[PDB]
Order: C-alpha cells, then structure tokens, then sequence
C-alpha cells in the first residue's frame, strides 16, 4: 500500500499539472493523458485503478505480446520524459530499427 | 479568400504575433532541436532562463 513503494509513483510524480513541464508543455500533457494518468488530478487518484478490484490472470501470451506492442512498444504517442529520444529521432522502440538498422 | 485587407491596428497586431508566432499551443514545426534543450516556444525562454 506504501505510495513510494509502488511503480506508478515516478510517473504519476512526473505527469503533475504542478510540474512546469506539462503545464507549460501540450506535447507531454497528451503523453500522460494517453497512459491514463490525469495531471490535473491528485497523486493517489492517478496511481489508482479507476473501478478496478482484483486483476485475475488468463496466461494468453499471444494477447500479451499484442498488448506490450501496443502500450510498451508501439504507442500513439512517445511515452512521457523521453524527450531525449525524440531529439535523436526515435519516439518509440518501434521507430529505432524503421529509421536505423545494422 | 481572395483578397486581404489592411486594419492598421497594433494592439490586434501584437496579440495576434503573440498566440501565432510567440506563445503558440503546440511548438512551431520542426523544432525539436529547440524543444530538446527544454524550450517549446519563445515565452518559455525567459520563463525557464533568465540573465
């Protein structure tokens, strides 16, 4: 239940309506939106589960690898704080081997 | 449009080069080298860094 012991925390802490990089940043405010996290919502209610209990497990890999594709690997939008990356050329991991190959 | 008119007004001309060119929503195109040093826009220059 520790609030710094949870893995949301860093990216619920960054996305903060309070920070000057998304309040005076649109780009990175519709980053966070995307992940469902609300910068202008309070900390606990953006690490919260809206209208979820218990997570059951279904063991699909296939699904699995869909779903990290589409969240982790290949998103809408390049995931918060990588600015560094955009800069290079590369918004997600996807992109890194399209543009760059060896 | 076809044909544009000028209004000489300055106060409507300062505001407007404000929310387009100065302070817009999203960065200007192709600025990213300007957005990977922390600045999306000319008003956040002055707002970030000051001398």
């Amino acid at each position: 239940e520790d609030v710094r012991k949870n893995r949301l925390k860093p990216l619920a802490t960054y996305c903060s309506v309070h920070n000057p990089e998304i309040s005076f940043k649109v780009t990175n405010e519709m980053q966070c939106r995307e992940n469902s996290i609300d910068p202008t919502k309070p900390l606990a209610e953006r690490m919260k589960i809206e209208n979820c209990s218990i997570i059951e497990g279904t063991g699909n890999f296939d699904k699995c690898v869909s779903q990290v594709e589409s969240i982790l690997v290949a998103p809408k939008l390049p995931l918060p704080a990588n600015i560094e990356a955009a800069s290079s050329g590369f918004e997600s991991v996807d992109q890194v081997f399209r543009f760059a190959s060896s």
